[PDB]
């Protein structure tokens, strides 16, 4: 029903704009922006649903880890605050676990807010801008999201349409509406008052809709609709963006499920054993609560958030400004990099340009027409046009036949560039006249598309007829030049369109071929170093380009790329999906493709069990970028690429992409390392508790003691994001896993339980009796009894920390530590400082308040030996695990 406003804008004219038409200095636009924002709408991106925080927090607080923390608080409530004996009502754990629940839920909500699906500027690090002219200063580039009905945006070459907009000024405006309607050939728009309600909305020669990227031209226009009211909004309503890529959410939930399984197995066993043997069911509940607290690694979401933030910040610092947080996982799993040859593999700066006649000799007339075609072009200026302009300007002082053409001629019409036609045209004319007949129609483009258009040739000394022998001769010379490494463009010229109009493809015919211009794009100085690094790291660099095969093969061979059976688009059309997948999985250089052929190639490669990353900086490559699993682009590019991309790069270089991939991999490597280490250590400690529940007459450690141990360990594990990772782990694309975590827990876990039992006995027979006498003689309620219990708890507290935090330097690498794989300095410093903090805790007022005590100095050397023994046993079990289950982590 929104079509009423659109049809009203299409009909009438600028003279009937109740919502203001004149603006940018007089339009009453300083507070009407709020009226338009509320009454009309705002530029939103609402896809299928925007459930408010009322449901967002509801679904974020039912996370399995949050459920575990809540049930820990509930059991702590149901045991330590209500069902305890009278006088034994000490909450402590209730509040200290509710705080953990809240700190997990808030961080999970923050993550899910900035976690989305593929291309989404949720982080808002880098964005896309529109040249708006508001009534304060004007000419202020603003984000596309900050656009309201009743504003003017100037549309230029490459500028994506901000919102549903009505054209006000039009100068050779051509926009590609293929992103929403098809028909990749650019559609011409004009400013008029025609009504013509009978239309499929697509044409709308007066209306420019959202997503219709401007191929060429300069045009001002007023906004008539914004937000989901735009046709882009109804297209986004059909979300169809759900994917089955295992991400951080599923991995964290699976780790929580492994913890749930281990708890559901162990806690009932401990409860049954204690209740049936000791006859103290409340003590059994305390044992179960301690086991559940120890097994569950609280302060895990904080570590996950730290890892994600560190990865995002580091990737941004490595000239790789990422988008929605799931970009890290998507890019880190890239098997195939499908890029182009322009810019990525070649320094686009053309240093070898040639203006050649039909024979192959120099002739400045061709350069003159090329300069006329380039300097009077409203479209995107590529390297060829810039090289032509610079060379002509540098040589103008020598031969003034090129004498300044910027003022002696004035543009009067233009034909844009279509991939179908491969030729761009301009009709230029002298402004001062002097001949009353000068309307040249210079056209520059490809080889065969230009030859099939021209009907006569030039040079020699005459306008010779286009003999097929001449056509074959020109084509063969062009092929020779292309195989020499230089790309060539052919120019044509027609004259005397006395009515300066009717310029269609029909008028772009029957021309005189002046000659061809040759340019060389030298290969980049990164001589396959980036290519070899990507191959080492698990990325197959495939080239998707539409240029001639000869130049592409020359460049690829110069950059050490495989010059081999190169599939052309003509073959791709004949090759069905199965054989196209076969050749794509085999070939690595694809030349002379179409914007849709690249999309088909990417789709088939992805569907053949792979992940594809397309890097593009043009209007047409977005068709394949949206078809790619991870979208990559440069900052100096068109908006249709950046909006559809995910890995926007501050510089164009494959090494930047490689470093971004490495940092993204390191994020998950450190995350899974921390998860495995914490889970295995917790399993070992609680398994020692379970196996010693039948002997010790007291709980080995209080629930508050284990909780503080875990909190200190986790807050000292915040340097895991800044931890060095072995190259052997960073050279293979990897995804989230939980089975390896479970194997690590069940294998490298009990090796700590054995020495936990050793420390149990050494406390119950060597130190606590040394300070209080034999425990059997100790009477319950005495100072000696409570002192014995507190000293045992403190001893296991200190020993457990010293073993859990110092084993990180060993289990981090599957190799010999400190000999082949050193740790990170922040990790070591944080480990040492946390260990000192825990060792100093029981000697202060915090001890004897939680239940700790000062320890005898004889207790320290036993720990010095126990830690080393644990290191050795861990190394043995680590080599066993590596050689048995393939990899350690
Ligand atoms: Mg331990």
């Amino acid at each position: 029903e929104i079509n009423a406003r659109l049809e009203f804008a299409k009909t009438s004219t600028k003279e009937e704009l109740f919502q203001k038409f004149k603006t940018s200095n007089k339009g009453l636009s300083e507070e009407q922006v709020e009226i338009s924002r509320e009454q009309y709408g705002d530029n939103t991106i609402t896809r299928g649903k925007k459930s408010s925080l009322i449901k967002r927090l509801y679904q974020a607080f039912i996370n399995p880890f949050t459920i575990i923390l809540f049930v820990l608080a509930l059991v702590s409530a149901f045991t330590d605050i209500i069902l305890a004996a009278p006088g034994e009502k000490n909450p402590q754990g209730l509040i200290i676990i509710t705080t953990m629940v809240l700190i997990s839920g808030i961080l999970r909500f923050v993550q899910e807010t900035r976690s989305g699906n593929a291309a989404e500027n949720l982080l808002k690090m880098i964005t896309t801008t529109t040249n708006v002219h508001r009534l304060e200063s004007g000419s202020q580039e603003i984000p596309i999201e900050e656009v309201l009905v009743g504003d003017i945006i100037h549309l230029s070459a490459g500028d994506m349409v901000p919102a549903d907009l009505r054209i006000i000024q039009a100068k050779d405006l051509f926009i590609s509406q293929a992103s929403l309607t098809g028909e990749s050939e650019p559609v011409e728009k004009l400013d008029l008052a025609t009504a013509a309600a009978a239309a499929s909305i697509t044409e709308s020669v007066n209306l420019a809709f959202m997503g219709s990227n401007v191929i060429s031209g300069s045009a001002y226009g007023v906004v008539i609709a914004t937000g989901d009211a735009t046709i882009f909004g109804e297209m986004a309503k059909s979300v169809t963006e759900d994917s089955t890529k295992t991400t951080f959410e599923k991995g964290v939930n699976s780790v929580s499920w492994v913890l749930i399984r281990f708890m559901l197995v162990m806690v009932p066993f401990v409860l049954l054993i204690n209740g049936f043997t000791k006859g103290d069911w409340m003590e059994a509940a305390l044992f179960a609560l301690a086991v559940a607290v120890g097994l569950t690694p609280e302060m895990l979401p904080m570590i996950v958030t730290t890892c994600l933030a560190k990865g995002a910040v580091t990737m941004s610092k490595e000239k790789t400004i990422i988008k929605n947080l799931n970009s890290i996982q998507n890019l880190g799993s890239m098997n195939i990099l499908c890029t182009d040859k322009t810019g990525t593999l070649t320094q686009d700066k053309v240093v070898l340009m040639r203006h050649l006649d039909i024979h192959g000799q120099e002739n400045i007339r061709v350069l003159r027409h090329g300069f006329l075609n380039s300097y009077y072009q409203t479209g995107l200026k590529n390297l060829m046009d810039l090289a032509i302009i610079e060379g002509a300007e540098a040589k103008q002082d020598k031969n003034p036949e090129l004498g300044g053409l910027s003022s002696k001629y004035t543009k009067v019409d233009e034909i844009p560039f279509d991939f179908e036609r491969r030729r761009m045209s301009v009709v230029v004319k002298s402004n001062t006249n002097g001949a009353t007949s000068k309307t040249q129609m210079i056209t520059k483009g490809a080889a065969e598309e230009m030859l099939d258009i021209c009907t006569l040739v030039e040079d020699k000394g005459n306008v010779v007829h286009l003999t097929p022998e001449l056509r074959a001769y020109i084509l063969k010379k062009v092929d020779e030049l292309n195989e020499e490494g230089m790309r060539v463009i052919l120019v044509a010229q027609k004259t005397n369109p006395s009515p300066i109009d009717t310029f269609s493809v029909q008028d772009e015919s029957e021309m005189v071929l002046m000659g061809y211009l040759a340019f060389l794009d030298p290969p980049k100085e990164s001589t396959a170093k980036a290519i070899k690094a990507l191959n080492k790291y698990g990325v197959s660099v495939k080239i998707l380009t539409g240029d001639n095969d000869k130049v592409t093969r020359s460049v690829c061979k110069q950059v050490g790329l495989p010059v081999d059976k190169t599939i052309l688009g003509s073959d791709i059309d004949q090759l069905d999906d199965n054989e196209l997948a076969a050749v794509a999985a085999a070939a690595s250089v694809f030349a002379k493709l179409s914007p849709q052929q690249k999309a088909r190639i990417v789709t088939t490669l992805r569907n053949s069990g792979n992940s594809v990353g397309y890097m593009g900086d043009g209007i047409n490559d977005a068709a394949a970028m949206k078809s790619s699993d991870v979208g990559i682009s440069v900052d100096s590019a068109v908006d249709i690429a950046k909006e559809s991309a995910d890995v926007i790069l501050l510089e164009k270089d494959l090494m930047v992409l490689e470093k971004g991939i490495i940092e993204g991999r390191k994020t998950y490597a450190n995350m899974i390392k921390y998860i495995k280490m914490t889970a295995s250590s917790n399993f070992g400690n609680m398994f020692s508790v379970l196996i010693a529940s039948a002997f010790l007459p007291f709980i080995p450690m209080l629930s508050i003691h284990i909780l503080l141990l875990n909190l200190i360990y986790d807050f000292s594990c915040t340097a895991i994001p800044w931890d060095n990772v072995d190259e052997e782990y960073l050279v293979v694309p990897r995804k989230w896993d939980a089975s390896s975590v479970s194997k690590f827990m069940l294998w490298i876990g009990p090796t700590s339980s054995v020495f936990d039992i050793t420390t149990y006995l050494l406390m119950f027979f060597v130190i606590c009796p040394a300070t209080f006498g034999p425990f059997s003689s100790l009477v319950p309620g005495s100072v000696a009894y409570i002192g014995f219990i507190a000293l045992f708890h403190t001893g296991w507290f200190v020993e457990s920390m010293w073993t859990q935090t110092l084993v990180i330097h060993m289990i981090r690498t599957p190799k010999i530590p400190f000999l082949q794989s050193r740790a990170s300095a922040p990790l070591t410093i944080l480990t040492f400082m946390g260990i000192i903090g825990l060792t100093i805790i029981p000697f202060t007022s915090f001890g004897h308040s939680i239940g700790l005590m000062a320890l005898p100095i004889n207790f320290f050397p036993w720990l010095i030996l126990t830690v080393v023994m644990y290191m050795m046993l861990v190394t043995i079990f680590k080599k066993i695990f590596v050689s048995k289950y393939g990899e350690l982590l």
